[PDB]
């Protein structure tokens, strides 16, 4: 039923209905000789919709919009990136350019900019000390600390009880660390702890990539931080 990443062509986005007024946006990439699947968020707000994280890429992004137009047919106004890899924020300056607003925390915004990827506008306030917490529209945003990235932020929509957990999250099947480059091993379990401390209550939970699932993500991608730290 969650479109897999071999059921997803380079170029297509595919949406999936998690709750009403809650989807996930899933694209798929080449990199490395292989096909990676991500996923994103739609929350909707009222008569308008909140995206989270763009598609990784200007097409992908293009098409995002189109199949929501297409799907919903809801307005996107805001977006936000999770974190500044490219499987966030690129796409931001399609986004821009169709008239959405789009948000990320300051220091997103900076390592974003020092990589030389998209930066989008608007600047996130109160959520620069991990356990920090803000309200954006629908959904909250959640500042863990440092985990994949410096930056990450997780998003929890309250009214389906839908954890987004970003890169910071891995899925199931994923038994070795991913892209650690920008990680912070040695905080990561404890940003994890955050967040289940934050969201006991959730009962989805979705991953930056793969399938969701429940809580047991959390624990999972602790087990696979510190096995990947052990190395
Ligand atoms: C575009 C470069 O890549 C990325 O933006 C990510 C960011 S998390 N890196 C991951 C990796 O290198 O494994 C990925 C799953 C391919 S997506
Ligand atoms: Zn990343
Ligand atoms: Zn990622
Ligand atoms: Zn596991």
């Amino acid at each position: 039923e969650y479109p897999t990443v071999s059921e997803i062509p380079v170029g297509e986005v595919r949406l999936y209905q998690i709750a009403d007024g809650v989807w996930s946006h899933i694209a798929t990439q080449s990199f490395d000789g292989a096909v990676y699947p991500s996923n994103g968020l739609i929350v909707r707000d009222g008569d308008e919709l909140l995206l989270i994280d763009t598609a990784w890429g200007a097409k992908n992004t293009a098409a995002l919009l189109a199949e929501i137009e297409k799907q919903i047919g809801l307005p996107v106004t805001r977006a936000v990136s999770t974190h500044f890899h490219d499987d966030r924020v690129g796409g931001v300056d399609v986004l821009r350019a169709a008239g959405v607003a789009t948000y990320a925390s300051p220091s997103t915004r900076r390592l974003a900019e020092v990589e030389g990827n998209e930066i989008p506008t608007h600047s996130l306030e109160g959520l620069s000390s991990s356990g920090d917490a803000v309200r954006f529209g629908p959904v909250e945003l959640f500042y863990p600390g440092a985990a994949h990235s410096t930056d990450n932020l997780v998003v929890y929509v309250p009214s389906a009880s839908v954890l987004y957990g970003g890169c910071a999250i891995y899925e199931l099947s994923r038994t070795s660390a991913g892209n650690v480059a920008d990680a912070d091993l040695a905080e990561w379990p404890t940003s994890i702890e955050r967040i289940q401390q934050h969201y006991p209550e959730a009962q989805f939970v979705i991953p930056g990539h793969g399938l969701p699932g429940g809580l047991d993500l959390l624990k999972h991608t602790t087990n696979v931080v510190k096995a990947h730290t052990n190395r």
